């Protein structure tokens, strides 16, 4: 009954800069083949603030016509307003989604636990009486926006059942660590990789994992089974030196084959051939 | 020359919808009072905050009402190429006078190149339509500033297209490097420290929160090139707090209109004491 494992999928795109649905779907269905329990679109690692509003349901539409199960999918919302993240959420919702991998808004600065709480909750009465699901994204090195553990208790009170989990990405076990003793009968997804093993064994429900697009199976152990893997905190600590979505998206190509992922969406820029081969002898080191 | 815009202010009912009535008349109010144009849904009006429908109701109801779309620049603050140019396409062929156009704001350290790269995709995307896009260089709130270096790239690679950029950096020696190097195009000055002083350079103007509320002493500055130190101490009063909800207090104390208090989520209004900080602020300068 566990979250278990999500990879943080790719999105891959073509010359033209459009998204390759066919090569998303088959990695998809590699990634589920090879250990996740669900994919999460549209997330940090899909580039998903880069997938426009009509792209995304397009992209949604043809991985369900393509057969994988809604209850398999999480989608990532990234947006700014009540109405988007609502809308956002609902459709997914409504299609049948795991979960919604719901960020808070990340325009203005600075903002208060009381503003962040009014939005979520003015989202969720915006999404109505269909609302579930949500796990609230705290990734305050991308959003500058922290949800505190306050924050997560508020949301819990008020929205059992709509609010059921957190993906804590700030890599700050005091935080993680209080999440799991406040929090722990929600589903507490845990991004740093140094510490997923050892939140697993304190009760954590697994990850939205980019090293998962690439190392199924070791990310698998230490998100389901709790079994640590110093060779992934190494690889992360590894690739410290390059764009991160970027550097996922090489291993991704070297792994498999496939050059589709190379490319990125601007504002990102593409690893250069030198960067490339540093990225590839750090795995190669670790894992071949 | 590009003039005096009001970044104008967004308002919201108690259960939370835009005021459109409200709207519409506090526009008519600042155009009255000596602005060129209204911005809507930059960031003084909440504009991340304005959904995707909303925004065209919005837009269309201005539009409906009178107001000359010549008279409307809008606030395009999204992080997808699709989007951005989407909004931007809706309100270009609405007439608007401009697009207040923001670079991407969810990954964060990004370069020059993958910028010149976005802006590109997104002017590709509009069409052979795109036209008089500003460029929103904000960093306090993006984390994107937008170099001198790359609006050279910009304003060669897509002349008239990009006719200039929004400077709310308040870093002078970047704006006077705007000027000089790129004064071609409007260069619209944020920082009220500079304003005036920028406009004397070659400035074009300003899209500017305090003339919600100033309306003749900001465009003293960003037509007249006049300094105005009040208004100055003004704005280091109102850096104290989030400026935005700081904004709309004294707009609500300059007209008597209450609506202007409530912001929405995740702002929060400003506290009664502190309400009475900014105002008794503002009338020691200006009452
Ligand atoms: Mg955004």
């Amino acid at each position: 009954q566990k979250f278990g494992l999500s990879a943080a999928l790719t999105t891959p795109f073509k010359t033209d800069g459009t998204v390759d649905i066919d090569a998303m779907i088959a990695h998809a269905r590699r990634c589920l083949s090879n250990g996740c329990d669900s994919v999460t679109l549209f997330g940090t690692t899909g580039e998903g603030c880069s997938v426009g509003s009509r792209e995304r349901q397009a992209i949604l539409s043809s991985f369900i016509a393509a057969g994988i199960a809604p209850s398999r999918i999480v989608t990532g919302v990234l947006v700014d307003s009540i109405e988007d993240a609502a809308d956002q959420s609902a459709e997914a919702l409504n299609a049948g989604a795991r979960n919604i991998l719901l960020a808070p808004p990340s325009y203005f600065k600075n903002v208060s636990d009381d503003g962040l709480f009014a939005w979520f909750s003015a989202v969720f009465s915006k999404i109505g009486k269909d609302a579930r699901d949500i796990l609230v994204y705290n990734i305050p090195s991308v959003t500058m926006v922290t949800l505190s553990v306050e924050l997560v208790g508020r949301l819990k009170a008020a929205f059992p059942g709509i609010v059921t989990g957190v993906k804590d990405s700030s890599g700050n076990w005091s935080h993680t660590e209080r999440l799991l003793k406040e929090h722990g009968d929600l589903a507490i997804l845990i991004g740093d990789e140094r510490d997923l093993a050892r939140g697993v064994r304190l009760g954590g429900q697994g990850a939205i994992s980019g090293v998962a697009n690439f190392l199924t199976q070791e990310v698998r152990a230490m998100a389901v089974d709790g079994k640590d893997d110093p060779r992934i905190v190494d690889l992360v600590v590894e690739l410290l030196k390059f764009p991160v979505t970027p550097a996922v998206k090489v291993l991704v190509s070297h792994t498999t084959g496939e050059t589709i992922w190379s490319d990125v969406r601007a504002p990102l820029v593409a690893i250069s051939p030198e960067d490339r081969r540093q990225i590839e002898g750090a795995f190669d080191a670790l894992f071949r």
